[PDB]
RNA sequence: GGUGAUGGCCUACCAAGGCGACGACGGGUAGCCGGCCUGAGAGGGUGACCGGCCACACUGGGACUGAGAUACGGCCCAGACUCC
RNA sequence: UAAUACGUAGGGUCCGAGCGUUGUCCGGAAUUACUGGGCGUAAAGAGCUCGUAGGUGGUUUGUCGCGUUGUUCGUGAAAACUCA
RNA sequence: CGCAGAUAUCAGGAGGAACACCGGUGGCGAAGGCGGGUCUCUGGGCAGUAACUGACGCUGAGGAGCGAAAGCGUGGGGAGCGAACAGGAUUAGAUACCCUGGUAGUCCACGCCGUAAACGGUGGGUACUAGGUGUGGGUUUCCUUCCUUGGGAUCCGUGCCGUAGCUAACGCAUUAAGUACCCCGCCUGGGGAGUACGGCCGCAAGGCUAAAACUCAAAGGAAUUGACGGGGGCCCGCACAAGCGGCGGAGC
RNA sequence: GCGGGUAAGACCGCGUGGAGGCCCGAACCCACUUAGGUUGAAGACUGAGGGGAUGAGCUGUGGGUAGGGGUGAAAGGCCAAU
RNA sequence: GAGAACCUUGCCCGCCGAAAGACCAAGGGUUCCUGGGCCAGGCCAGUCCGCCCAGGGUGAGUCGGGACCUAAGGCGAGGCCGACAGGCGUAGUCGAUGGACAACGGGUUGAUAUUCCCGUACCCGUGUAUGUGCGUCCAUGAUGAAUCAGCGGUACUAACCAUCCAAAACCACCGUGACCGCACCUUUCGGGGUGUGGCGUUGGUGGGGCUGCAUGGGACCUUCGUUGGUAGUAGUCAAGCGAUGGGGUGACGCAGGAAGGUAGCCGUACCGGUCAGUGGUAAUACCGGGGUAAGCCUGUAGGGAGUCAGAUAGGUAAAUCCGUCUGGCAUAUAUCCUGAGAGGUGAUGCAUAGCCGAGUGAGGCGAAUUCGGUGAUCCUAUGCUGCCGAGAAAAGCCUCUAGCGAGGACAUACACGGCCCGUACCCCAAACCAACACAGGUGGUCAGGUAGAGAAUACUAAGGCGUACGAGUGAACUAUGGUUAAGGAACUCGGCAAAAUGCCCCCGUAACUUCGGGAGAAGGGGGACCCACAUGGCGUGUAAGCCUUUACGGCCCAAGCGUGAGUGGGUGGCACAAACCAGUGAGAAGCGACUGUUUACUAAAAACACAGGUCCGUGCGAAGUCGCAAGACGAUGUAUACGGACUGACGCCUGCC
RNA sequence: ACUAUAACCAUCCUAAGGUAGCGAAAUUCCUUGUCGGGUAAGUUCCGACCUGCACGAAUGGCGUAACGACUUCUCAACUGUC
RNA sequence: UACAACUUGGUAUUGGUGCUCGAUCGUAUUGGGCCUCUAACCUCGGACCGUAUAUCCGGUUCAGGGACAGUGCCUGGUGGGU
């Protein structure tokens, strides 16, 4: 749930978390950790790239498999839900009965002690990865895949994930957050049940010190920025910048994605705002 | 310890209680009563005189005298008033 | 513009060595409804429940009688009211 | 809104809100209110056996829980409808009635707010008091076909009309305003004003508790007859319609 | 955790716990006021005071970002007194 | 010494003493010591110097940098891309500020010291050969698995009992695509409507058998209940070391609390000395000491974790290892690991205050060497609890196996064997960075006593300094300060500055409010010393005593030590938080929510920034970046994420075009 | 309906012609606007009126507890600032 | 006045069939539009190998795309980003 702070000093008052009640371990599994850095925005280069990022608390790496599909027909035990703060959402430990322990994401209500089986043969009860042959259409499912064992790389939305709308052929049409509709082969693999943590969202930083912490920068506004460094730069005073807005490199609001991409013919329509 | 007489009347130490919504403590009002006016009555108002009590003595305090002091025209101090 | 309601006259009414005005208080005021109110619309049943305290109890079998009336002497000052 | 191919119309797809007929002066719920189905958990009410407890009863200041819609927070959703807002129109004037559209909201989840002509304008519970006409619920018992709103009786809830009574009257009339009992809220002429100050609650909008001054000598209720009605039924007139001829032009 | 309280609550008193860009205040880091100095002890200080002072903190260490570029909690600041 | 404030020695005085002392790193490189001289340098002289001139001085298997491993990152064969140059990045190899392996105390010269000497230890590297003692070249153990003869009432194939449905329409009615018409109505006759008759149906079954196929029953020939000889006759080795391979291990945050110890201190005892120009102390009292390591034993407070057998393919192959599952044994202070500290040895040693002869000062002798109590920021601790912002890698080590194999494993007497380079001095400073012998900056370690909360502050030891111009003069005037009659902001732009409060404990504290605050709001009282309560509460804890899974064990703890606080009585003083140190407060308002950042070197704000929201873009080889390219960031992220822009907590809102 | 108003209608034109809130303010030039509070005296201040030259609702409006080496002003102590 | 970037078409890396549309309703005009397919091309999917260790890279197989995309050259737009 949510556990709204008590306003002792000021800089607190409007801090709210959500409760991690649920968490079991206090250790992450030390097989499965790689190391990791804040990267500072910079590329090969070393000159920023992207701005407000750098600096913060330095967190470990741990390999989560979004490849679940080295392992079918075996099933395993959710032997601990743990947190990782690299990622939005949770990671459950599970216990196979081979002898392997590997991390994935933990889906909405799951709980330890459940069973997990994954194959084209498993059932449809939320956590179970497999195939879209074999899972009906209308069902929310997560994490999903984008070619026949290219990795999932969709749908980690924590407190979100996508509807399958239908399959013929050999696509099937998928009605996923941003709003839109995607034809994506029927190949991949995927997994039932919303992502958990849908409550992340409710957090309140109410701090600038934890936004640190989280890791970017602040923001240098517009129109405050010399002239010489920004379009809105300049003007004893405040002025709007007397052009309208344009990101910093000369471009300004509309359109932006490159279409005829190689997922233009795959993608059927375009988000929608204010409808 | 104190009082003509028991008692936080006063003192020391112990325990944290006592009073409170069958109205505490707070605020404005006002001497109480036998009585006076009214009303068939219950009741309402009210405290002129007389009378039974209370409290007061230029305002605030304190004490002596003795069987008996709130000691009105008894005492001391402080303020005001008037005067030599 | 033609007053039994203004003023003047007469005449009349009540009262009277007092007659009016004013003001306080009771009454009719059952107009704070105990005696002795009402709640549909005239003013009023809260929006509806459980339920603490308080208020109240479906029967007879049994005592103490503290609620009660029962009587006897035993208090209720004088003064005021009622009788002669 | 259409000649960029509208409407219509047909195939497919999407998606949200709500379930006509059953469906009524019917069920239930204490009250708001609640009905397309299925399952899951579950509350309340009633009939016969009357087995058992045995004065445990009633109702309730404060307190606390429930409580239509509108409104507010957070995050989803958002077809239709639709405050506010634009235009078109009528009008002397229309910041409305009407038309085109159309954002809040309307729905989900959790919190909130606690007011309605929250009405049966009637607090709850018990006992008694002529009938008539129906529903639904459950029981029995007999003409007995034992089919059968065939007949009898019973108790619960539910519509209307009606005696006596009561009532200001309209009206209520055993599901009372009747005749009593027990408890609780509340009111004492109309404005002022359920508002100002205050206390409490709410994040707010505001809600709850609840004043005085000054002014008016009436405001209100049911009911009687008029009058009128851009309220209804039945009626009549160069009232209308069909015809001629006319005045409003000029002089007189 | 116990005692009140619910029917479960919720709520409260009591003790424990010690979160906090919480408070006062040294090291450390800063630079608000005044004074002196302004051919100074000093190409920016000294002295009295002055704020933060468990954090968006500071500091040693070694590395990368090169000029129309870097960087820039944004002042046309810094990028070797420029 | 020619000269002497400035140097050497001595006496007193002052100053620092979380340094103005002592060690290092970075840095500098002879500034270290000794000897000689004083032109030049030192802001003066100068015998002195960090001057110059000569000589001397730096001693390590155990400290540090390479032999080791790695982060950030750099380089980079091939490779990719680039007009050239080059830019990338794989395998690899570099890269400390990290991880890894061993040292103590005393003594020593004018200079070095954990390096030299003394005494006592250690851990790594090679080898010895014998004592344990183990095979391959004998052979005993556990098992283990690649081979010939069939079965799952389930249920291939003609059927039976029972259950709902109808393909080749019989019987009956009815509506009538359309045809034949019977009576009436209608425009004068026509069309047409109504009622009915015969079919036909705009809307083709029932009855019965042959045959063939579809749904279950037992059985016929081929599919077993792994042996009947054989082939424990023969090919296999594990010892011992065996990886560019696998697994554990090493291996990790902030904060907080408490307990146990030490460094270290205080008093006691013990030891040696003590007679102080002065009243009184010749020991009751004073001065000084009272230390002692590593390693090797012990393994406590304390922290974490339970023991055997079978099978499992999962860890790129295989594994006795690690994970998993089954049973057996276990909750035993059982077992294992970790582990500061304490006791003993270390140590009959050393050092030691001082005694003696000997002076630029060396030398021999050499007493006591216990206790308690306080106590850390030091150690247990890389631990425990709790939080979110979820807290390196690799090596060494242990262990498991892939490729061998007729000689290794384990200890020890043994004398052998361990590099090179730094090592002097300075190192909050006249030695480094500032052009100087400069009031500046510079990282880590050591942290005494009395007061105090203290790492502030005041005075002091250890130890080092008075940092290089002096002497003399009551003037202005400037600067640093102290005091001031009365008035108290009247100066002045401004209460600038100055003055002022200032601690602890108690009482009581408004408006307002986001219910935390406001608030130390304001304000007030006590505070010194002595005595008593008291030979007080508290902690600590000896002897003794008691008990026992008997030990570095548990109960009491007289004794002893340290000990806040308060109440009463008394007393001195102007004053009792008297020193240093140590909040001015309140009121009304403007702007900004605040912590925060910034114009080094004139502006610290109302600017910036943020936490809150809004709009838009962003479908994942993403959006957008850097890059004439590969490629990298974004991100080893995935619309509850990321980028861009605007506003800026929060509440009411955010109108019209 | 005495007195100054527009609170209603007609004009043009553009898309509309500033709603709530606040307002001589960080914006108000006349201007020391006018009035009242504080003082003997107040061109600063506070509180109101609105004739807003030239506020105004995300280049955000209005309040806002707390915070501030922020701005203005007043008061008691305080003092050689005078 | 240009240029970086973004964006169009033609042309090339360039292949085939089926359909439907034209100027010398039964005789003729070669290209446009669509649906397919593999084979050029892409692949940041998979799995092997170089390899004893290699997420780069090269080759092999398959899988998805697929004549698109990308890339050049000409060109038009936009272009205070320079
Ligand atoms: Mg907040
Ligand atoms: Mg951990
Ligand atoms: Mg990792
Ligand atoms: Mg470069
Ligand atoms: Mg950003
Ligand atoms: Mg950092
Ligand atoms: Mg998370
Ligand atoms: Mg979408
Ligand atoms: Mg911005
Ligand atoms: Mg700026
Ligand atoms: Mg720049
Ligand atoms: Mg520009
Ligand atoms: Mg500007
Ligand atoms: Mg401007
Ligand atoms: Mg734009
Ligand atoms: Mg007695
Ligand atoms: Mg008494
Ligand atoms: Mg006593
Ligand atoms: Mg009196
Ligand atoms: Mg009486
Ligand atoms: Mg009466
Ligand atoms: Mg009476
Ligand atoms: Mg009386
Ligand atoms: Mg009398
Ligand atoms: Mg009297
Ligand atoms: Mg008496
Ligand atoms: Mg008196
Ligand atoms: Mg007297
Ligand atoms: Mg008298
Ligand atoms: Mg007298
Ligand atoms: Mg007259
Ligand atoms: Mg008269
Ligand atoms: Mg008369
Ligand atoms: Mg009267
Ligand atoms: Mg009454
Ligand atoms: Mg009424
Ligand atoms: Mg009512
Ligand atoms: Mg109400
Ligand atoms: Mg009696
Ligand atoms: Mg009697
Ligand atoms: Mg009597
Ligand atoms: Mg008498
Ligand atoms: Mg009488
Ligand atoms: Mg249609
Ligand atoms: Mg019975
Ligand atoms: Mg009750
Ligand atoms: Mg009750
Ligand atoms: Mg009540
Ligand atoms: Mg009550
Ligand atoms: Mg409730
Ligand atoms: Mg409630
Ligand atoms: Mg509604
Ligand atoms: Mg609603
Ligand atoms: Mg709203
Ligand atoms: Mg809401
Ligand atoms: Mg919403
Ligand atoms: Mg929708
Ligand atoms: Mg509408
Ligand atoms: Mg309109
Ligand atoms: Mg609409
Ligand atoms: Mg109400
Ligand atoms: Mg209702
Ligand atoms: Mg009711
Ligand atoms: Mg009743
Ligand atoms: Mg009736
Ligand atoms: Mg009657
Ligand atoms: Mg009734
Ligand atoms: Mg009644
Ligand atoms: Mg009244
Ligand atoms: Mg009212
Ligand atoms: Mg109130
Ligand atoms: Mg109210
Ligand atoms: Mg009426
Ligand atoms: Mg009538
Ligand atoms: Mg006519
Ligand atoms: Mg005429
Ligand atoms: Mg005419
Ligand atoms: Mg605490
Ligand atoms: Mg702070
Ligand atoms: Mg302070
Ligand atoms: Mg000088
Ligand atoms: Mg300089
Ligand atoms: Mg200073
Ligand atoms: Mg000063
Ligand atoms: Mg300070
Ligand atoms: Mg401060
Ligand atoms: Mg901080
Ligand atoms: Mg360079
Ligand atoms: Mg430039
Ligand atoms: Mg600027
Ligand atoms: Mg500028
Ligand atoms: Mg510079
Ligand atoms: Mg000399
Ligand atoms: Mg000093
Ligand atoms: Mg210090
Ligand atoms: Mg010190
Ligand atoms: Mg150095
Ligand atoms: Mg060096
Ligand atoms: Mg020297
Ligand atoms: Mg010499
Ligand atoms: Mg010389
Ligand atoms: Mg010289
Ligand atoms: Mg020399
Ligand atoms: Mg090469
Ligand atoms: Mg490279
Ligand atoms: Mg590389
Ligand atoms: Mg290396
Ligand atoms: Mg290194
Ligand atoms: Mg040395
Ligand atoms: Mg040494
Ligand atoms: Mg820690
Ligand atoms: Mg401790
Ligand atoms: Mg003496
Ligand atoms: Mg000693
Ligand atoms: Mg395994
Ligand atoms: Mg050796
Ligand atoms: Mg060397
Ligand atoms: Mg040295
Ligand atoms: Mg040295
Ligand atoms: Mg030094
Ligand atoms: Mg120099
Ligand atoms: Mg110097
Ligand atoms: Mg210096
Ligand atoms: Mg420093
Ligand atoms: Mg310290
Ligand atoms: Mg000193
Ligand atoms: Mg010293
Ligand atoms: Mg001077
Ligand atoms: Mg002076
Ligand atoms: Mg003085
Ligand atoms: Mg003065
Ligand atoms: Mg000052
Ligand atoms: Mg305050
Ligand atoms: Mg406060
Ligand atoms: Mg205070
Ligand atoms: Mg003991
Ligand atoms: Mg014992
Ligand atoms: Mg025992
Ligand atoms: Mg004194
Ligand atoms: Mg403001
Ligand atoms: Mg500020
Ligand atoms: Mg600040
Ligand atoms: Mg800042
Ligand atoms: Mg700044
Ligand atoms: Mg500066
Ligand atoms: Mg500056
Ligand atoms: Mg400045
Ligand atoms: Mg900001
Ligand atoms: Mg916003
Ligand atoms: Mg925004
Ligand atoms: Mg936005
Ligand atoms: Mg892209
Ligand atoms: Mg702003
Ligand atoms: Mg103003
Ligand atoms: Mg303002
Ligand atoms: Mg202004
Ligand atoms: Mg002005
Ligand atoms: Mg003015
Ligand atoms: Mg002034
Ligand atoms: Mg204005
Ligand atoms: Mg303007
Ligand atoms: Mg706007
Ligand atoms: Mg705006
Ligand atoms: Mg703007
Ligand atoms: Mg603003
Ligand atoms: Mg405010
Ligand atoms: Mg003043
Ligand atoms: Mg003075
Ligand atoms: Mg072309
Ligand atoms: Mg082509
Ligand atoms: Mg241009
Ligand atoms: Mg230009």
């Amino acid at each position: 749930g949510i556990r709204k702070y008590k306003p002792t000093t000021p800089g607190r008052r409007g801090a709210s978390v959500s409760d991690f009640a649920e968490i079991t371990r206090s250790t992450p599994e030390k097989s499965l950790v790689r190391p990791l850095h804040g990267k500072g925005g910079r590329n090969a280069h070393g000159r920023i790239t992207t701005r407000h990022k750098g600096g913060g608390h330095k967190r470990a790496y741990r390999v989560i498999d979004f490849r679940r599909h080295d392992k079918d027909g075996v099933n395993a035990k959710v032997a601990h839900i743990e947190y990782d703060p690299n990622r939005t959402a949770n990671i459950a430990l599970l216990h196979y009965l081979d002898g392997e322990k590997r991390y994935i994401i933990a889906p909405q209500g799951l709980k330890q002690g459940d069973v997990i089986e994954s194959g084209a043969n498993a059932d449809i009860k939320p956590g179970n990865n497999l195939p879209l042959r074999n899972i009906p259409a209308g069902t929310v499912i997560h994490a999903v895949e984008l070619r026949p064992g290219g990795g999932a790389k969709l749908a980690r939305s924590a407190g979100v994930s996508i509807q399958l709308l239908g399959k013929e052929g050999t696509y099937a049409a998928l009605r996923m957050p941003s709003g839109e509709i995607r034809r994506v082969d029927v190949r991949c693999r995927a997994t039932v049940g919303e992502v958990g943590n849908a409550e992340q969202s409710n957090i309140n930083w109410g701090k600038a010190g934890r936004m640190r912490w989280k890791g970017k920068r602040p923001t240098v506004r517009g129109v405050v920025m010399n002239p010489v460094d920004h379009p809105h730069g300049g003007g004893e005073g405040k002025t709007s910048g007397g052009r309208h807005p344009v990101s910093p490199w000369g471009k300004p609001e509309g359109r932006t994605r490159k279409p005829n991409k190689p997922s233009d013919k795959l993608i059927v329509r375009r988000r929608r705002t204010g409808k």
